[PDB]
């Protein structure tokens, strides 16, 4: 919208390492960013591309979930919402949800129902305090889905780390509840948490995301993959993330 809504230009005041992950990306285009808690250091593939701002799509469900927890729209005894009986083309959407099922199955109406209860001024205050991308709410409708709100791959990592790790106004209860909703994989070596996002424009994939974090016995890593071309799906961003985290030794 304005001159700075498509790119993030704030200098990293941290140690950083440039990665070459181009063979894993293959025919796809985009970037990968990871932050290590123990190192206080960023590892970035395609640094320029990582600072380009894009619609967060379903990754913004992270923040809607936190806002809904923070405003007591949902809690830990009850995060249930009944289905209004509108038929969706996905059967997982056609039923009652809780935060866990809605996050896992990316059920838009659940998060839309949350967003409708949140006053615009509260969201504006949150996005400022979080430094969330361009902070642009536009018409405040489904503003996180191929609309005015945009955020870069680099910012996805920085903003999520800061939200979760700083002592701020979100409670520990809310952060823990959001975390359980994001858990994908847990074994002896690691816990993998995250959320895919896909933007569909004219039936075509336009924008793929996977934003998350890994807890190991030694460290905690925040990461994000964005795809802008090739086959830019959430599914493919997740696959690419997994192979990169593996190569880097984060999953082992
Ligand atoms: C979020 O970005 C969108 C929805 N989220 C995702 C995603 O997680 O990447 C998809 S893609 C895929 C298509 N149908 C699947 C589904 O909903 N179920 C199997 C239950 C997920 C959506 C397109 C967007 C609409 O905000």
């Amino acid at each position: 919208q304005s001159i700075t809504d498509y790119n993030y230009k704030k200098p990293l005041h941290n140690d950083y390492q440039i990665l070459d992950k181009s063979k894993i990306f293959g025919s796809n285009s985009g970037s990968f960013v990871m932050y290590s808690m123990a190192a206080d250091a960023y590892y970035i593939y395609n640094e320029k591309e990582s600072r380009k701002r894009y619609s967060p799509n379903s990754t913004y469900k992270i923040y809607l979930a936190m806002f809904g927890l923070d405003r007591h729209i949902i809690n830990d005894e009850n995060s249930r919402m009944s289905w209004n009986h509108k038929h969706y083309p996905f059967d997982a959407w056609n039923k009652e949800q809780d935060l866990n099922t809605a996050m896992q199955n990316s059920v838009n109406w659940y998060f839309e129902r949350i967003s409708d209860q949140i006053p615009k001024n509260y969201t504006a205050t949150q996005l400022k305090q979080l430094n969330y991308g361009n902070k642009n709410l536009g018409s405040y409708k489904s503003y996180w889905m191929e609309d005015s709100l945009k955020i870069s791959n680099l910012e996805q990592v920085i903003v999520f780390k800061n939200m979760m790790e700083q002592n701020n106004h979100f409670s520990k209860k809310a952060k823990n509840q959001l975390s359980s909703s994001l858990l994908i994989k847990k074994n002896e070596k690691y816990e993998l948490y995250g959320k895919t996002g896909t933007g569909i424009v004219n039936g075509k994939y336009n924008n793929g995301w996977f934003v998350g974090y890994v807890i190991t016995n030694h460290d905690k890593y925040y990461f994000a993959t964005h795809l802008s071309d090739g086959k830019p799906s959430g599914k493919n961003a997740e696959l690419i993330s997994e192979k990169i985290l593996k190569e880097m030794g984060v999953l082992n």
